[PDB]
């Protein structure tokens, strides 16, 4: 075969993504989900765990009471709030400073940095070594670990990134402790709530091959679109629709193209190809007047317009439909939704 | 998609019924069901095994503050007493520790507990498996009782049969007369031939299947009474507002919906 | 309940072997195989930290019981003896917290290394995919012996063929004849397209799968001889209720059976 080294390479990515015990949930499947969410909050109540008995020594000595008491009473309310805003800040002050040396012996030119930068370094490397062939806290173990959130509640390519993890985390950290100060004003008196929505909604009859998702912008609330897919045709149909102000007569309305006429106008396109196999058109047709079923809502960190580039990238692009749109049923959904959620990433 | 309140509201309730991953395993697949066994035994196991480390943790840390009093002050006795409390308090709540709980554990063993509890047979047809299954329902502590419930799912077919037998006088001997399994099976195809909204393919299937013996795919015990079952079997098979949620969707997700309405019967939606 | 009861025994070997969730993974799907995968990792590390938590408070027992005692009789070096023993054993259990020796090479493998094992490409064909698929063993230690093991379980049917690259001497030349694998999928695929129990649009899918290379779905490895691995492959071609009971069911549960059978040819099945 003398097309299929590229492709190949892209395939293998393909399949590494896909991999992941709890990522990419399938679509149309609420167990799935529920699968992957409950496996993932086992592993991290593990971990935490096993973090929190590991060292119980050092941590002792650093800054034993000030969290480990908190936590073990909390498992008053003033003094309590003060001292875990307290160590959360000086945890994120301390993470900063350590981030920040090592991005500094990064860009170092590191045949000059001292001895201790140059064995940093060379840790760190062996680190990335380790994972390319594949007693450690990156700082989200211990403020994961204590309850702490939940009371409150060329090597230079490499030094460029690690400089740019250790500015977001700066900036994470200064927000934190600006909240926190906030908060010790009102005691002594993460995006949330504004994600992208995904709602996942399949036709009746016929839900394993047809489905689409409906997708609502957040703090604009008049943009939405319409991603409707057909496996047994290979038909991908996008739609904007949107609410402009518009004139009839003498009132006014929303002039845009609603969901239903949307979901419709799809199964009007999907009816006409010839490929259906003489039923899947009855099939289309009893389902074209009824409601489609509701298949849960789906919730991530991404902005509207990255969801709309993926999903119009998704549509006119040739070889990410020949490797995304080409397998079993189930690895289909997923493979959609992947590409969705993550735009063209997903290859490479 | 205009539906107000009705709809929307038992299918959100029926989504967050079948939004976990403990509980309603897909009765067709064992491999779902062993998923869901495992993860069941390590969210169990590791409940125990935390509130054994945290009471152990909190007996060594009062024992280290009582060293640590008689350490410098060698060179306490109301802290001691104090500290014997504790330890014998400790002491009795890690005694639970090798999982004797059994109290939470038959509580739900108020009136079924096993070899008494009812077994329910998964089975389907040897061609078009994943589209057709039935349900073989055995109660026990009668061993006279038991019915049949099989759905063709691609058509939206359903079908319930009482398999109860009983006494009967033939000439002079006896016999115990009801309808059995074979001849219910055989009578489910029957009608789902004549259904009008075959596939000519689906129908080649099922008429080779009819020749064979169904394949038996499990069984499943489950804390419900017998007479509950039968009642949800009725409703099941009866009522429409239920089904129109229930039958419709994809595969896996109206089989569990299917097991879980015979489970709740009319519960998981309001 | 049935006909034969060697049948429902068979059966339930079969079943009772597919029940584990942390074993037989779906050989098409990779989130089946990184889902089991991580179960078993997980389970593992359970394990581990369950003999850890032992040890660890066997360890704390013994010293706290040396401090009490110690405690006590302060309240010469005689009485002291056992707690010195008691600290020795603690320090030389506390730093004997290694579980790295070369016994897990035989308490995971125990047959054989790396690079020494045969490897199992998965492919499907692009449109039909979750009927119709092949396995692409090939082997290690052999520079040119492999094999290609296909299924099509809309039509239930089996193919196997040996892709084995023997010298050979053509004319005054040399050349090393065997199969080429695109050469057997498409003889594979004109096998299933001239088969009288056609949909007459399940072929114009075969027919368009012929013209484009199939998708590769993953590769995968387990520690069995490749000659078992022959061996198994014949016994499921030239079986009759192995293929009765393997390739009839769901689809999900027929290809985890296909994939069992690969594993365990007919002791899976009693």
């Amino acid at each position: 075969t003398g097309e299929s080294y590229g492709e190949s390479v892209k395939q293998a990515v393909l399949l590494n993504v896909l991999g992941s015990g709890e990522e990419i949930p399938d679509p149309l499947s609420p167990g799935e989900r529920g699968i992957q969410a409950k496996l993932k909050e086992l592993e991290d109540e593990q971990r935490n765990e096993l973090v929190r008995l590991k060292y119980n020594d050092k941590i002792k000595e650093k800054f034993g009471k000030e969290l480990e008491e908190v936590y073990n009473f909390m498992n008053k309310q003033f003094d309590i709030l003060n001292k875990a805003v307290t160590s959360y800040n000086k945890i994120l002050t301390e993470e900063d400073l350590q981030m920040r040396r090592l991005a500094t012996a990064l860009q170092k030119e590191i045949g000059e940095r001292t001895h201790a930068e140059t064995v940093m370094v060379k840790e760190y490397r062996d680190k990335i070594d380790a994972l390319k062939n594949a007693a450690v806290a990156t700082g989200r173990a211990i403020e994961g670990a204590y309850k702490l959130k939940k009371v409150i509640n060329p090597d230079n390519a490499l030094a460029v990134s690690v400089l740019s993890k250790n500015r977001a985390i700066q900036e994470n950290h200064k927000e934190l402790m600006h909240i926190k100060n906030e908060i010790l004003p009102r005691f002594k008196k993460i995006p949330r709530a504004q994600q992208p929505q995904i709602h996942v909604y399949s036709a009746p009859w016929d839900s394993d091959d047809v489905f689409f998702f409906h997708c609502i912008s957040h703090h604009h609330a008049n943009e939405s679109f319409f991603l409707g897919f057909d496996l047994s045709i290979d038909l991908v149909h996008y739609e904007d629709l949107t609410a402009h102000w518009h004139a009839l007569g003498a009132a006014q309305t929303a002039a845009g193209r609603t969901l239903t006429e949307a979901y419709r106008e799809f199964l009007n396109l999907a009816i006409s190809n010839a490929f259906g196999t003489q039923m899947h058109t009855r099939r289309l047709v009893r389902s074209k007047t009824v409601h489609p079923i509701y298949l849960g809502s789906l919730h991530y960190d991404i902005s509207f317009s990255d969801l709309r580039g993926n999903a119009q990238r998704i549509v006119y692009d040739d070889e990410l439909q020949m490797h995304i749109l080409r397998g079993p049923i189930h690895f289909q959904r997923r493979a959609i939704l992947g590409a969705l959620k993550f735009g063209c990433k997903v290859l490479g």
